[PDB]
């Protein structure tokens, strides 16, 4: 076995029992290419016990929508297959971790227990719980970055030229091929359809529509699963990848690769992406422009929330942007929308509201344009504080790849210069980074990207 101990950290201590080897899976909704997953075979196979999977459908979902739940669900219908091939049972338990997870350990009177790894508030509050009602030893694997988050930096880090060396200089370590996946010995020792069914019927009242009373979500744009989430990386590879470094900041190309909902459920992992476009011979310039973004920047933000408790509030941005921003505290804002009307994409900007109908209808709005988007909401908010509110909540119901440490940490950028310079000073946004209306009509084809969304 080829096993990086450094991927590898301690939850709580136990003593080990003398069942199945648990990995409880959450980010990292994949068979192959998962460290997590392969840290757990092994355990097992060193234990000769076999190894299950346990994966909590939690009482939340109806903080987000049906485009979420449909999509994470139908990879994970595929993935009981994929892991049936391997002889390794997958459990779906309904209701929140600690609960569950607690249960399921003592009825299965499983070994060790094994988790991925995420930054996020509310892995952790499961964590905690998870921790009083267990007794065995128990593992969390980073099976999401490619150099492991407590590994890349000791502490935040402020920009990206400072985070980049670091990481840069452990890919040598930590940048490499899988081992394939070994099966179970033997096969060991209520279905997604009733609890998709379910939970559909539980978020129908809450789905989005255009007043035509229409839905208002396109599913087509993104076939969720592990095997579409390959085909879209080749795709990107053969076909968008040398234009990449050129296109990627103009909205009316389809010129990204479209993998991060995939990247956010974990049904495709980076590090293979990696791997793959390293492999390839494209356009100079492109490589390290797609590199910079799915190493550095998606990295990063793992780093942003893993060391900031505060990640999705004014309290953590810099001194600079928040002294900046108190300045302006009480300068006039141009105008206010609330809620609703940001939502329904009401406001007097042409380019802003067609940002928010692509993220409606699609639930990927173009990268470029999320910034435009955001760095408007503080502009016609009542305060920074507000925007973040409108900001992550905006993201995080209609995004596919929403709720994820690249939203806090890329909502933060916008908002409060997080991983950002100080710019020229403004009335309201301070010297946080402006990006005008009439720097997009310089930088790409504006009427264009309307016309695609109404
Ligand atoms: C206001 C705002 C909100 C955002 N919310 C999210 C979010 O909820 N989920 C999310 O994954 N990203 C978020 N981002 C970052 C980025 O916009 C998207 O990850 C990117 O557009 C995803 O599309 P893609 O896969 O085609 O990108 P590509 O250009 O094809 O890049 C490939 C991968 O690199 C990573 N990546 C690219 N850009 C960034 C970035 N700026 N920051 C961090 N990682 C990046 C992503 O994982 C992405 O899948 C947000 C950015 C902003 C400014
Ligand atoms: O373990 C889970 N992970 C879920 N995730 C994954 C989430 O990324 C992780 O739970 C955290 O990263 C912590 O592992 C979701 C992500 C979404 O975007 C939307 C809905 C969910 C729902 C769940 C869930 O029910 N259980």
């Amino acid at each position: 076995s080829h096993m990086n101990p450094k991927r590898i950290r301690a939850l709580k201590s136990g003593k080990q029992g003398d069942g199945p080897v648990v990995y409880w899976m959450s980010r990292d909704q994949r068979a192959e290419d998962n460290w997590a997953l392969l840290f757990s075979r092994a355990i097992a196979k060193e234990a000769n016990v076999p190894v299950v999977v346990v994966f909590c459908l939690t009482d939340e979902f109806l903080e987000a929508g049906i485009r979420q739940y449909e999509f994470m669900l139908k990879g994970l219908q595929e993935l009981e297959v994929s892991l049936s091939r391997k002889k390794i049972p997958s459990f779906f338990l309904r209701g929140d971790p600690g609960e569950k997870i607690s249960r399921f350990v003592k009825d299965y009177n499983a070994g060790t227990l094994v988790t991925d790894f995420s930054p996020l508030r509310i892995k952790n509050q499961w964590i905690e719980k998870v921790i009083s009602g267990i007794s065995i030893p128990f593992f969390e694997v980073d099976a999401h970055n490619v150099v492991p988050c407590w590994e890349a930096s000791q502490k935040h880090e402020y920009a990206a030229h400072t985070f980049r060396p670091k990481l840069y200089a452990l890919l040598p370590e930590f940048l490499e091929e899988f081992p394939e996946l070994e099966p179970n010995s033997v096969t060991p020792e209520e279905t997604l359809s009733d609890v998709l069914e379910t939970g559909v019927k539980a978020l129908l009242p809450e789905r989005a529509l255009l007043k035509n009373k229409d839905p208002l979500f396109e599913p087509w744009h993104f076939e969720p699963g592990e095997k579409a989430a390959k085909k879209v990386m080749e795709s990107f590879i053969a076909d968008r990848l040398d234009s990449y470094g050129a296109l990627r900041n103009d909205p009316t190309k389809n010129m990204l690769s479209n993998l991060s909902p995939y990247l956010h459920f974990g049904q495709i992992s980076s590090q293979r992406v990696v791997l793959e476009v390293e492999k390839a011979e494209s356009n100079p310039g492109s490589k390290k422009a797609f590199l910079d973004e799915i190493l550095i920047w998606k990295e990063i933000s793992d780093n942003f929330c893993y060391y900031n408790p505060g990640y999705d509030g004014f309290e953590s941005f810099p001194s600079w942007a928040k002294e900046s921003l108190n300045a302006h505290r009480n300068d006039v804002r141009s105008h206010i929308y609330t809620l609703e009307e940001f939502e329904a994409g009401k406001t007097h900007d042409p380019l802003w509201n067609a940002s928010q109908m692509e993220l409606l209808s699609t639930g990927k709005m173009h990268g470029y344009t999320r910034m435009y988007w955001a760095k408007k909401i503080l502009e016609w908010s009542e305060s920074p504080e507000k925007a973040l509110e409108i900001a992550i909540c905006l993201n995080d119901r209609y995004e596919l790849d929403g709720r994820d440490p690249n939203g806090y940490a890329g909502i933060a950028w916008s908002i409060g210069g997080v991983h950002d310079r100080a710019w020229g000073e403004r009335e309201v946004t301070g010297k946080i980074r402006y990006m005008s209306y009439e720097g997009c009509k310089r930088k790409f084809d504006v009427k264009l990207y309307i016309e695609k969304y109404s």
